C-alpha cells in the first residue's frame, strides 16, 4: 500500500551570503514548496549539510509533524 499525495514530499537548497556587507559569508538555505515556499527548515554552512537536510525533509524518518486537530 504506497501512496503519492496532489502534492509531494519535496525539497531545495539555496545559496545565501551573510556577515559584512563587504565580508560576505557563504550559506545554505533548506527550503521546500510544501507547505510554502518561504518555509524555511535548517541553514547550514556546507552544502553537503544542506543536501543531507533534504534528505531527512523527504525520507520516511521526518514523520507527520501536523500537530492532530490543532492540538
Amino acid at each position: 500500500m504506497p501512496t503519492k499525495p496532489p502534492y509531494p514530499r519535496e525539497a531545495y537548497i539555496v545559496t545565501i551570503e551573510k556577515g559584512k556587507p563587504g565580508q560576505t559569508v557563504t550559506w545554505y538555505q533548506l527550503r521546500a514548496d510544501h507547505p510554502k515556499p518561504d518555509s524555511l527548515i535548517s541553514e547550514h554552512p556546507t552544502a553537503q549539510e544542506a543536501m543531507d537536510a533534504k534528505k531527512r525533509y523527504e525520507d520516511p524518518d521526518k514523520e507527520l509533524e501536523h500537530h492532530h486537530h490543532h492540538h
